[PDB]
């Protein structure tokens, strides 16, 4: 009868919620977020500027993310055998080459197909490594529309509303008038927005890894590529080019990964940048009839098919994701937060956590 | 060089921002709001659920609205005259009706076209005084988007922030990202939003006034017409009902006045309430066809010609808005906030006040 | 059954197919034609063209065409009572002023609330005559597409299909592979079309009287307004300027009476006579804002709400529409064309007199 | 200054249009149809209702075809190199199969990537012959839009009108009002509508030959297959099961070879037919999360992506088609008309040469 405020309207909101209604059948939840899928893109809204792929950065010793993310495969590919792309689902061939590294994560053998492949046939050089799994992509924006159907099917409430502070849910007569009573408990789903919802030394864990990407109109491409240059260092660490198509033909074209830097617009430069690189790791990006010219024409014609410009924040946080039990306002707090690069490939993982957490 | 803040796109800030960048050409301004008018209507956002007409609540003795709400009638009338409808604004004949009183105040006056009418002669029963004058009528969406065009033509730079508090604005890197440097002064038009950004004394004299509506399709009206029932008490006060036409031939019907009443969303009893109390006092609200038929039967017409409802918070202040120079968190700050009801037929003259106060 | 062909989607032929529907005879009904109501605008399809409005031109002496017309009112008038503007139907004041004349029609009379006005209370001078009355207008594409909409739900088989003759019904493959088996019976609603389809001797009596006509977007306008100079002379005689308003806004303004003028784009220098006439006898047609600024600046002000510019061909004929029995081609032949300016405002009536000519 | 009409808007119209004012630029062109390439669909209109793709019919011994039908492909390859897919072309590679030859026809030796294929591995049974070579798939609304607008830019001009017969041109007022002048010159590209056109010798010549197609959403595919099932006799004898993608997404799978047959309506026999047949010969129609359940499942998945069914009547002729010179009605008259099934594979060959005529 008290309400269940799940705080945040991203993928790791919505994928707690859903397992959380699940779990808990006609249970009292409220949806709280100031940003929701169908909303115009927007920087601050990292769930739909994602491409997004399930290419997992689990070290072989993070036991915790191992976990998530091959739950998370499990949950996903399952889907896409009932339902194919309905809910924007596509499963694929994933390649990934290295610049340096003489090995892969453990955690892809996981994953169907798993095959170290010859890294003198990548399209570009000094690849030292490369190996092909099947994996899944997502049209985020499809998907999560989904998501939002399936917790208003299961009952929950939906509220337009920022939430000022963990405080505010229970003492605001904003907030009160959406739910009556003060919340017996909230799932923190807040994204990069739990900066201002935590204390001081837990906000300072949180920063943007700021990524820019570029969208083209290319339905000849549905295998994803990968390179990635640099030590994942235990983490995210280091610099990527992908390549991650949609099954509605838009293919996201990455990508940078800024610490810090918390510009919300496109740079003009990053753009060259990114159809440079694109071009580098995957020669069959380009137009079909644009792949004989040279190499200096293709970017030309790929700004020719560019659908839009994107810049997203990835809400990173030291040692990964926060999922955690704790207490504000005499409230019961399942934090669910901090998931950097990886919201996408980790969500349904995290939400079983969080959901588990709680009960 | 140093970036001028103007903080909120209702329509406060964005009048605010025009004559701003009107009276001091090439300023670095840079207007952050949570909510633009051509987003999807939200209760929270009160610019784009009012009606709006010009019917100034100014008591005879408040020296200050009445000079605000004639100023802003004179600023609406000559773009009118200068672009007719092209800016969603509409002359019209507005018929005020009493129910109780026998005066009407003194600022309808400067309005053209004053006439006191026989009382009998209205539609409903109770009527002892009425008048009627030449007023205007504005599609805030329409009139709210010309005002984002003018804005972005005097260089504005327009971006989609939250602002957590005051201080943010000099300190915070999500919003230093966006003008660099610390800004000089910021204009507070977060309207009922304030209520976050200033001392808890001054929290504490906002309050919404919620109001429902309900919009019908009926081009046939292109009149205006509000009964008042109760004193307005010097400020807002009693209740209206009112037919107010917008020169798109949606005609929004009200209204409730409901002190402290956070619920954003609409109430059946209130759509049928509306829609009663329309029909009483402009029985040419109904369908044509529907005109000769008994009154119940009338409702059913209007529901037939429903386009939406809808429910927004007047950000209403004891005392009136708040239209100050101050100084916060190391800037020069102008507060322009707290318009109520009557933020549409007031906006220009604050918008000129707020800027000779920063100037 | 043998198949009952309704020849042609224009009015003529749309409220024939229901009114044959309606019957409930037994007809298999296949309606034929090369243009629907939904298409884009053809000066060839006169249906969608017009305003349009009811205002008779019913000659006192012409019992036809005035039992017709009046009988068309009714349904129409019980309809917008019935539905208010869902169809595109609007009750409206239509206000006729004569420049010569010193009598109006006696059909007029027959409407409610008429009225015989100071003709020198009329905005523009040399008015001799006027009057006003309750009238309605229509907004074509709205009320095709509920006549459409109502042919299907009663069973009828829609066709796009050019009919080359008559007998080509019967004897060609490709309209043959439509309904299986020849016709029993043919409704000739090919409107200016029929000039192609009736025996050639027939066809001189067909001709058009095109119309050029401004659409602006006024909704401040939903009174009516018409202009007769010279006389009807017993059939659509002499010109007129008329304001239109529909339902949605869009208020029709006109005309032009061009007879063998088959030209079927719109002419700069009629745009501006249509506008400088439009606002002669409706100075409230111009854009409030405008209403007080000389005459040549109200009509850039109409220029500038102008949604649209049409042209289309009436199905004139001398004598009027001819709603007639024949025998052609092995099939019985009932005609219902050559409507001129007025098969809106008959449509109802012809299309009764026509399937009681089939029913026999 | 004596107009020159071109009869007919589909391909062969407006390709011959466009030859037309190229020869002998600014020409008084007047193109004159009764269906336009933007109207809804009409089985009676052929143009929009194709595939289409370029896969020659031309026996070896049919210079004609041959040349036309190479000359054409040239025509329209250029343009893809020129333009990729910017007016509907897509180069592919086309795979043919035969249930019963043993030799191919000697037309595709002249496209690029000519190769001749095992045939047991052909996915479906008893397949004899087969080959593979670069052609390309044409999406005609798109690509008939382009000749609309480049015809336009060339100074035709366009008529909606019905031409009763050849003689109207020169006496029919209706038609004289659209170019003042009696023409000089006529271009008949009346398709299967110039069986109306013509003396009833020539008349007799012209036949519909009826075939229905299913559109389907599957962007997976861009790859083209046939299977050629009888012998060809010299013309476009026997019949086709086809896979035609376009570069928009929708594949055309066909298809029906009925003679004499005017039934315009799609038949739901042939529906089920036509969608078991393109799964035999191209198993990856098949939503790919589909690809491994029992046929009549896949059959259901096929059922699920169709965009729409449709049927046309292709204009076949007697010794295929008339391009001639002669003398009708006071005119110089070109006919360019009955080109069966291969209008699209032979348009500009056929354009070049009615321009030839003429001139
Ligand atoms: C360019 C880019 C590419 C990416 N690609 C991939 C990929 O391929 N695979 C992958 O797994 N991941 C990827 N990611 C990461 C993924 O997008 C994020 O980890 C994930 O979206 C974070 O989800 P979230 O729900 O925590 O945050 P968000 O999606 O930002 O949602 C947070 C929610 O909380 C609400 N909120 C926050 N604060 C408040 C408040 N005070 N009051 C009310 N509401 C509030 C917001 O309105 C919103 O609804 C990518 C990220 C970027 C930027
Ligand atoms: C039903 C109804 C009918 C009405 N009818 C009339 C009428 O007929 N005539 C009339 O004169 N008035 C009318 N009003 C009143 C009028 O709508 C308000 O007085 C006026 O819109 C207030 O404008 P504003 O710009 O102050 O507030 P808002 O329109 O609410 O805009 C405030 C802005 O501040 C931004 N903001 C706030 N806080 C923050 C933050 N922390 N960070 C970033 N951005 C922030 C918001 O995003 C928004 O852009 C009506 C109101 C209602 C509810
Ligand atoms: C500018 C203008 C304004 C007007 N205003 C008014 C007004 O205000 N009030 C009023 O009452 N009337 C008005 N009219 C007149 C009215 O539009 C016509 O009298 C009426 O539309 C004629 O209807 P119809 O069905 O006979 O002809 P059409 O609407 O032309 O329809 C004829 C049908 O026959 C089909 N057809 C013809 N030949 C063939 C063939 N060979 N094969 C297959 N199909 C064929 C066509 O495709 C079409 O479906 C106006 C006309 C014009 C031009
Ligand atoms: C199902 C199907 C699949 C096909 N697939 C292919 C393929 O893959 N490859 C290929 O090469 N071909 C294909 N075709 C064949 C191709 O569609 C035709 O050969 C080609 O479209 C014929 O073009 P057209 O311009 O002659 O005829 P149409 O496109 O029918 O155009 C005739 C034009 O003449 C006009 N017209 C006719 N009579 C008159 C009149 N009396 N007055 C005014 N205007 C008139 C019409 O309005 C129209 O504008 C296919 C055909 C079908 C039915
Ligand atoms: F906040
Ligand atoms: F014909």
């Amino acid at each position: 009868s008290d309400p269940i405020i799940v705080l945040g309207a991203g993928v790791i909101g919505l994928t707690t919620a859903v397992r959380l209604l699940e779990a808990h059948l006609g249970a009292n939840v409220h949806i709280l977020a100031d940003h929701w899928p169908s909303d115009a893109l927007d920087a601050q809204y990292a769930s739909t500027i994602a491409g997004a792929h399930h290419l997992s950065f689990a070290d072989d010793g993070d036991a915790r993310q191992r976990r998530w993310d091959m739950r998370t495969f499990d949950v996903l590919y399952d889907e896409w055998k009932a339902v194919g792309e309905r809910t924007g689902l596509m499963a694929l061939t994933q390649t990934e080459m290295w610049e340096g590294a003489t090995s892969h994560l453990a955690v892809y053998e996981g994953n169907p197909d798993f095959r170290v492949l010859d890294p003198r046939t990548a399209p570009c050089s000094n690849i030292t490594h490369m190996v092909s799994f099947t994996s899944l992509t997502i049209a985020p924006t499809v998907y999560l529309a989904a998501l939002e159907a399936r917790v208003r099917d299961l009952g929950a409430k939906l509220h337009r509303a920022h939430v000022p502070s963990l405080g505010a849910l229970r003492t605001d007569p904003a907030l009160l008038a959406l739910y009556t009573r003060p919340p017996a408990a909230v799932f923190v789903c807040a994204g990069l927005g739990a900066r201002h919802l935590v204390p001081a030394p837990e906000a300072a864990a949180l920063f943007p890894t700021r990524g820019q990407v570029v969208v083209v109109r290319a339905p000849w491409m549905r295998a994803g590529f990968t390179r990635q240059v640099g030590s994942l260092g235990g983490g995210e660490g280091g610099t990527r080019t992908y390549i991650i198509p949609r099954c509605n033909g838009e293919v996201v074209l990455g990508g940078t990964m800024e610490q810090g830097d918390w510009t919300p617009y496109p740079r003009d430069e990053t753009v060259t940048d990114i159809l440079t690189r694109a071009l580098q790791i995957c020669p069959d990006i380009a137009p079909p009839y644009a792949r004989s010219w040279p190499k200096d024409d293709q970017v030309a014609a790929l700004r020719s098919i560019v659908v839009r410009d994107a810049v997203g924040f990835r809400p990173s946080r030291a040692g990964g994701a926060r999922v955690a039990l704790a207490s504000a306002a005499g409230m019961r707090v399942v934090y669910n937060y901090g998931h950097g690069g990886a919201g996408w490939q980790s969500c349904w993982g995290c939400a079983e956590d969080a959901v588990a957490l709680w009960a």
